[PDB]
């Protein structure tokens, strides 16, 4: 027995999001559906296993859960649980809309309850410190709201989706200023640097949610978001040797949320006949990168260097 | 004789804004007009009294005014004077557009002069400190501009209204990041905690001004603003026991600006047939809360625990 | 021989931008074209001279260039080189679209490479300090992207222009919060205060780029940007005696980017029949101010107080 590290939910997250990106190519290239189904089944299977492992953690390692919950830094990773639950719901919708809808509401209510309890509590002061200003905060504060937005849109609740979308978008703009100033002043320590991959996520996760609500209309807002997203991509590419100064590691799955959302949004740009060449590049690049993450993870597993 | 504490202008502010919310229901439910008129008359009467009291302060307690003006924290409350003057103008417009227009211009010129003189002066450095980063700064920097926007729209100056609207909206987005980071790191002391109610205001005051200019069109921007507004509401509800740790007090009128603007915007959502159930909830909730503020204020008055 | 101070590129920048503002009045008042051509030729001639001077710096004073590049503050001024190169391209487009397009791509690729190499590197921490939080950072992070946006639109690449536009707009919103908080807390030293003129630039440079892409449609976003732009103008006017506490100096060319972009955007507002009176005022004001900068620069030159 061992306690599952919460960040491992980023693996089914990235795979699930990538499944959904391929799903959105099925009417352009029908073979995309099989790719989407295989990614979706793998993501769902991994999610089930990790949910079971985390249920075991809650039962037998509760003080570890309590400590991560109350941490002004580590609490954020818990949001991966409802995020992934909603993404698995989106996948399952293609086969069973009833079960999908249950998962989507559990993850939406769960993430909103979680932020309401913990993100707000930080405003009491004295626990969060300047050094707590980490990319992981995007998970409960931003990514969870975007994922509710797009999942609720899938279910037909577009106006409710816009409320979640706005909560995420404005929360993003209100957090990022202080994050980037912190990174400029304070060198993030190597053990946390893989989480720089979360910095890729906001603009791409935002535009993918936006396009899912707005019926895939590639408008001025969508193009604006893509532009900042690519700026951040270029910055993180330049930063990559520094990010991995102390070696490649499984934490690099942090990049997969933004990469998969870049792929998803590319499908909508392509469908809309906007920047189709960029779209192709983006879709291929993100798939190659996630493919590399998969190969490195299989390798770690075959060495027995995966679970703590 | 006594010097009137400037924050007491939040009382006619909240009542005036709530009058205007009811006004906007009159064609759906005609009895709303009487409710609006009674709220409006009470707000206007209280405003007249407080303006007279503040004129007395200026004449006989000028050094107290000077000290609050030059304070990098306390100066903000002075913006309540022009804000309330414009809101009373909006109320009076239903009876006398000439007098209303005079009040609206006095409050617009007054607030813009005030910010131009004081908000900019802070950028000289060395007076404002990290500890000066309080919710009250929203008053001169954000709320005053939104109130000019909607008042100018009432008078038919929609494009000028958009200039004020943009000044407020961008000023909001540019201040809030550093406010929330400050609250996370530094516990706000109990004596200032009621001012956390001002954190409710931006998104709701923003959307209410937006809808007043844009002829009540409930569009993507409006829905985005409502979503972040509700996020902040939920956070402040969770925080409420901490806010009132040292007891209930008259400072809780700080919440009334955001509550009344939530009510006002709800009327527009309802008229637009967007999220009508949410709209009803919001309108009823804000009225109940402001009603409780009124009952607690009457009680303080009947104990002689109102004026210093 | 002497090493050219990099900030002097602000002179051809301001003149070039002002040339383009006049260009956009030619169909309303045909004599505007001659004014535009004279400004454009002067700006281009000064640019050629300064590029040659900087090429000499690179050849014979390389360690000075290296030190400014690696400085977390001084690196920003280098972005003036590609910015001005693109603006000269926009001017030359009226006579030779082929040469113009070459300059526009050199400046676009150059600025994007520059930011990708240096702006991102700051996120490694430990070099940039709180005291490095200067208005000049807008140059690589914001202004360069807006200038690419509008230049690419000139060439017909509107959707690519929107990507650059979004990169600039979101980068602006994400930097300004921490800049203004820094200015409030820390008094900027006199020797840097002229750079407060760069604070005028974002909203005006943003709206001018937006209007250049969107085919001159003066919409809600444009009006919002103008409103915040004018707020900042009023604040900087109030601050001007403090800015020039230690005397008038050539650094005041910092204001010319925002002033010229206010003029440019005014032409579009005027064409769109939005706030035409404000438009006239803005256009005349910015021209008078830049005219004063020119007269003061001629005077410095005639005293031999221009080049180091
Ligand atoms: C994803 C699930 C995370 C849940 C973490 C909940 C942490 C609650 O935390 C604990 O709850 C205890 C009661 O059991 C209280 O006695 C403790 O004071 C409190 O710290
Ligand atoms: C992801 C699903 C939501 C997790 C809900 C766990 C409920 C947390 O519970 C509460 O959080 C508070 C801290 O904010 C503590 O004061 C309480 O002791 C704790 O029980
Ligand atoms: C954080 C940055 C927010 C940018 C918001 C851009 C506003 C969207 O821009 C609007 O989009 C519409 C559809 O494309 C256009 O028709 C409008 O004219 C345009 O202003
Ligand atoms: C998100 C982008 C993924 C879409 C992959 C598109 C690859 C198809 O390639 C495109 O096929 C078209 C016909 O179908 C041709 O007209 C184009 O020239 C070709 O580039
Ligand atoms: C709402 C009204 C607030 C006005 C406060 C103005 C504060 C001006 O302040 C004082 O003005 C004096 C002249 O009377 C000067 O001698 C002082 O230096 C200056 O501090
Ligand atoms: C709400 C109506 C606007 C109030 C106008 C009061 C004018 C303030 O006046 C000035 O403010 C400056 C500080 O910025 C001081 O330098 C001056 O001494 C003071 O007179
Ligand atoms: C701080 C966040 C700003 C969000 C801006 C949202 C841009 C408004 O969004 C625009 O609104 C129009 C009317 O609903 C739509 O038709 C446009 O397509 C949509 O982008
Ligand atoms: C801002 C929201 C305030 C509006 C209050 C609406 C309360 C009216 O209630 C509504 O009345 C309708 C007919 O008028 C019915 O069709 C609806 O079922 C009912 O909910
Ligand atoms: C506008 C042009 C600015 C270019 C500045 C480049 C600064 C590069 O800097 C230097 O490059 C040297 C190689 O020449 C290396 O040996 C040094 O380590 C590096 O500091
Ligand atoms: C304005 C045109 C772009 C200038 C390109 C100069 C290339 C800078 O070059 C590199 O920058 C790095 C710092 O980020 C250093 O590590 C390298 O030593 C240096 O060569
Ligand atoms: C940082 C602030 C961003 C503000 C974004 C405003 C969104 C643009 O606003 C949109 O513009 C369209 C064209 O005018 C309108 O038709 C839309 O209804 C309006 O929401
Ligand atoms: C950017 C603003 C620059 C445009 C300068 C406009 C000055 C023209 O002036 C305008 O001329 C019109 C006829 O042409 C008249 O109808 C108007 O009354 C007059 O104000």
């Amino acid at each position: 027995p061992f306690p599952l590290p919460t960040g491992y939910f980023g693996i089914p997250l990235g795979l699930a999001a990538l499944s959904l990106a391929w799903f959105h190519l099925e009417n352009l290239f029908p073979a995309a559906r099989m790719v989407s189904d295989v990614l979706g089944i793998v993501a769902s299977a991994v999610w089930i296993l990790f949910i079971l492992m985390y249920a075991y953690k809650l039962r037998y390692y509760f003080e570890e859960v309590r400590a991560e919950y109350h941490s002004p830094v580590r609490f954020s990773f818990i949001a991966l649980i409802p995020i992934t639950t909603m993404l698995v719901g989106d996948i399952l919708y293609r086969w069973n809309p009833l079960i999908a809808e249950v998962l989507i509401w559990i993850g939406t209510i769960g993430q909103l309850l979680f932020s309401t309890l913990r993100v707000s509590e930080l405003w009491q002061g004295g626990v969060f410190e300047q050094k707590s200003t980490h990319p992981s905060f995007y998970l409960p504060a931003v990514a969870a709201n975007f994922t509710s937005a797009s999942s609720l849109a899938l279910l037909g609740y577009h106006d409710l989706g816009y409320l979640f979308f706005g909560a995420g978008m404005i929360a993003w703009i209100i957090f990022e200023p202080v994050l980037l100033q912190h990174l400029r002043i304070s060198s993030l320590e190597p053990q946390f640097r893989a989480t720089m991959g979360i910095v890729l996520a906001p603009a791409f996760v935002c535009v993918s949610a936006y396009l899912s609500i707005n019926h895939g209309e590639v408008d001025t807002l969508a193009k604006i978001l893509w532009g900042y997203g690519f700026l951040q991509l270029f910055f993180l590419l330049r930063l990559f040797p520094w990010i991995v100064e102390k070696g490649l590691n499984i934490g690099l799955w942090a990049f997969s949320f933004g990469l998969a959302s870049m792929a998803n949004s590319a499908t909508a740009f392509y469908h809309g006949n906007v920047l189709q060449g960029v779209s192709i590049f983006a879709f291929v690049f993100s798939n190659v990168m996630i493919g590399l993450l998969v190969l490195m993870t299989i390798y770690k597993l075959t060495k027995g260097q995966f679970f703590l």
